[PDB]
C-alpha cells in the first residue's frame, strides 16, 4: 500500500496526534487504549517500524505520565536483513515553540535494543517503551501540546 | 477520489528543495488563457523538504497583472501544512523560478529568478496569523525562443534553499 | 502519478519477485514468459527504466536459467536528460542470508553508445525491438545455481538494479 511508500527521512519519523484532548479523556476512561503511528520504514529497504502512545499511560506511568513504545514489524525485505534490530532509537515529544526565538526544548529518551529479548528479532509467519515518558505536569509546560496536537519523533540510527 | 489525492498530497516533497513542473499541452493551454481569464494554472502542493513547508507554485499563461497578454506570469504560495508549528516563520528560504530550456547538455540556459522572501508579506507568515510573483517572468517572445518550449510542454522549476545541517565538528 | 513516484534510492531498485515456484511453472506452460518490474527512476526527475527477468529463460537461457535485462522506457523529464544513457548497471540476484555473508549473485556493465534502446526515447530506430527493449543477461543463474542457498527464500526472489550516479 502507502504503507511501503513511508519511509523515514534519514531514519526518522514525526508522527503526529491530533485531537489530543478528545483522546486523553479516552485514555482515562479505558487504560488500555492506545495509539499507533503510520509503520514506517527505517531507510530504503530496512525495516519496519511503528510507534506507539499512552496517552494516560501505562505500567507505572499509568495515570500520571505518556507512555512511548515502539515495535518491529514483519516488512517486505526482512530476509535481506541483520537480525535482531540492533539500531538505537531516540524518541521525541517535541515542543512546538518557533524555533526561531529559541531552542525549543524537547522531551527525549534513547535506547539500546538489547539482544537479550525477543521483541527485536525476525518476525514470523511490545517492543520497547517508556512507561513514564513524560508527566502530565510536564506535558502541560511550553508547546508540547498545541492547537490539539504532539508530535512524537522517532530517530532510528543508521549506519 | 479525491481522499487518496490528498494522502498523495503528503507525498509530496522536494528534490533537494527543488519542483520541477510540468505543464503540457502548452498551445492548446496558452490559448484557453486568452480565452478564459484570469487563468490561473497550478502545480501541486509540495513540502520543501519532509516535515518541512508546503508550498504550492502558479502560472498565468496569459500572464497577470503588469503582465497579461504579453508574459507568463510565476508565483509561489505557503499554504497551511501538517508541522507548521515546528517550523520558522516567516518563512525565509530561498527561492529560484527556472523556465526550463529543453536542450540535451551535449549546453543550456534557462530563464531564472530568486528572491530572498519577504518577512513583510503576508503569505510568507505562519498561517492561521496571496501568492509573490514576478507578473513579467518571460515574454511571449522570448518563450518561443530556444527550446522553453519543446513537444508542446514547458517545464517549470521551483529551487528552495533548503536549512543546512548542523553537525559536530570532529 | 501511482508509477511517477518510483524512485530511486541512489539509483537503486530492489524488486521482489513472488510466487516464485507457481510463477516458474506457469514459465515453462509458457516459453518466452517475461516479468516485468515496476518502472523506476534513476533519480527524480530522472531517466526511467524498468527491469524484466524470465523465469525459464530467454534466448540461449531458454529453461535452463533465469534471464535480466533493462530497458529505457519514455520518461516526463527526457527532454532535460543526457542521451544516449550512458550510466554503468549492476545487476544483483540476492542471497537471502542474515549478514551472520551473502553470496550475490552480480554483473555490470558500461551501456554502449549505439545501443538503440539507450538513446532518446520515442523515436523509430530501425524496428520495435531496436527502439524498445534492453539489455541484459540470458544466463544470470542456472536453475540448479538458484536452489543453491538462500537465492530463494520463502518462495520470493529479489533483484536489485543499481544505476551509478556519477
Amino acid at each position: 500500500e502507502l504503507e511501503e511508500l513511508s519511509v523515514g527521512s534519514d531514519g526518522v519519523l514525526i508522527w503526529k496526534i491530533g485531537s489530543y484532548g478528545r483522546r486523553l479523556q479516552e485514555a482515562k476512561a479505558k487504560p488500555n487504549l492506545e495509539c499507533f503511528s503510520p509503520a514506517f520504514y527505517t531507510h530504503k529497504y530496512g525495516y519496519k517500524l511503528q510507534v506507539s502512545a499512552f496517552l494516560n499511560g501505562n505500567g507505572s506511568g499509568e495515570g500520571t505520565h505518556l507512555s512511548l513504545y515502539i515495535r518491529v514489524l514483519p516488512g517486505a525485505f526482512d530476509n535481506l536483513l541483520e537480525w535482531p534490530f540492533a539500531r538505537r532509537v531516540t524518541f521525541s515529544l517535541l515542543d512546538q515553540s518557533d524555533p526561531g526565538l529559541a531552542k525549543p526544548q524537547h522531551v527525549t529518551e534513547t535506547f539500546h535494543p538489547d539482544p537479550n529479548w525477543k521483541n527485536f528479532q525476525k518476525p514470523g509467519t511490545l517492543g520497547f517503551g517508556y512507561p513514564k515518558f513524560i508527566s502530565h505536569q510536564d506535558i502541560r509546560k511550553r508547546n508540547y501540546v498545541r492547537d490539539d496536537a504532539v508530535f512524537i519523533r522517532a530517530a532510528v540510527e543508521l549506519p
